[PDB]
């Protein structure tokens, strides 16, 4: 691990075949748990957002044929879900409640309301729509951003305990979730991506865990259509930003 020095430039990843009508946002599991692999593929289907879409094989993920279709027991609000450690972790829809959906039993194993937290449009980062709770996962495990009424704004982010989704540790950081595009954890440092629109943007803004302080940055991040998500895997090393029907990836390079 280490503070991140290098961004590359993204790289397009190859599209699925789209002729199945399944192209929303994909993921894979930093932590593959049986009976899933490294190889393992989920999509959330793309409305009441109550479909997520299961690929054993890549072979099968690149002809849009699942191996399993999840009906999920509540909607969703967002995209910003993650899988980790073999379980589907997701906003339910117009609430401030994050579900632990064990994909291989189909059970909701935990909920929490993550207390104070806004939804529904009240924290936004910088361009609107439901983005108030981003759930991240880095070396460490499962972590919430998110901002409060108390926090006045600012990005919060909590350490959840990934059985029964407990707040096991929390930092309010000094940083305006608004005045940032998005935002991602590497190593236990949050980061800010400044703008999806500008071609030459910036990963502008770091908060240590360890240290509890901010700091500006100007590493270079390049936008080559908007990427609409990003997601940091550490079991590859790299960022996934998502367009609403590519993915490319930006390797990172640490001071490890």
């Amino acid at each position: 691990c280490g503070e991140l020095v290098w961004v590359g430039e993204p790289l397009t990843l190859r599209t699925a075949e789209t002729i199945t009508g399944k192209y929303g946002v994909w993921m894979r599991d930093p932590k593959p748990t049986y009976p899933y692999t490294q190889e393992t593929t989920w999509r959330i289907d793309t409305t009441d957002v109550r479909q997520v879409f299961e690929y054993d094989l890549i072979s099968q993920f690149m002809q849009g044929y699942p191996s399993k279709v999840h009906i999920l027991p509540r909607p969703l609000e967002s995209t910003g879900a993650v899988v980790y450690s073999g379980s589907l972790y997701f906003q339910g829809a117009e609430s401030r409640t994050v579900i632990r959906y064990e994909l291989n039993t189909e059970t909701v194993k935990a909920e929490k309301e993550i207390p104070g937290a806004g939804y529904h449009g009240q924290f936004p980062y910088s361009w609107g729509g439901y983005t108030d709770i981003d759930l991240a996962v880095d070396e460490a495990g499962l972590w919430v951003i998110y901002s409060t009424d108390e926090a006045k704004g600012a990005i919060v982010l909590s350490k959840l305990n990934p059985e029964n989704l407990e707040l096991e540790q929390t930092w309010e950081t000094n940083i305006r979730k608004q005045s940032v595009a998005e935002a991602f954890i590497i190593c236990g440092t949050l980061y800010t991506v400044s703008s999806y629109t500008s071609a030459d943007a910036t990963v502008n803004f770091a908060y240590d865990t360890g240290t509890g302080i901010s700091k500006t940055l100007t590493i270079p991040f390049k936008n080559r259509k908007y990427s609409s998500m990003i997601s940091y895997n550490p079991l590859e090393k790299k960022l996934f930003a998502w367009d609403n029907l590519n993915m490319v990836t930006y390797d990172i390079k640490l001071s490890k």
